[PDB]
């Protein structure tokens, strides 16, 4: 499925996302909008063998397993395949699980690099939520 911005604003405010762990909503929109292009069927394999599955693009190294990835600590408690689905639900589950880390939402290359920062505000702009 590919969300549009104010659809996937809604179902991740449904699920609790805002200001989870200081982290309001437009970080988490921002952050599905560059690593997956709000594609819930995206994947992009890693050098080391694992592979990022997803609407935010969580790796089968240590949160997922796959099957295919050796030594996979899978601390979301899940397949990845779940990770694929329209619904977002098993997604944003994990996605709070590997924020509590202590860099939170910086394991998420592309939301450092191109949202980390910025007037975040702006990804749910004329979202009735
Ligand atoms: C939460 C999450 O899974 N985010 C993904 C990152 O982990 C991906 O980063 C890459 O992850 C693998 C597995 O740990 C590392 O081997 C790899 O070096 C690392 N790459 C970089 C550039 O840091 C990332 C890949 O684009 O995708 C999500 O952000």
């Amino acid at each position: 499925k590919v969300y549009g911005r104010c659809e996937l604003a809604a179902a991740m405010k449904r699920l609790g996302l805002d200001n989870y762990r200081g982290y309001s909503l437009g970080n988490w929109v921002c952050a599905a909008k560059f690593e997956s292009n709000f594609n819930t069927h995206a994947t992009n394999r890693n050098t080391d063998g694992s592979t990022d599955y997803g609407i935010l693009q969580i790796n089968s190294r240590w949160w997922c397993n796959d099957g295919r990835t050796p030594g996979s600590k899978n601390l979301c408690n899940i397949p990845c395949s779940a990770l694929l689905s329209s619904d977002i639900t098993a997604s944003v589950n994990c996605a709070k699980k590997i924020a509590s880390g202590g860099n939170g939402m910086n394991a998420w290359v592309a939301w450092r690099n191109r949202c980390k920062g910025t007037d975040v505000h702006a990804w749910i702009r004329g979202c009735r939520l």
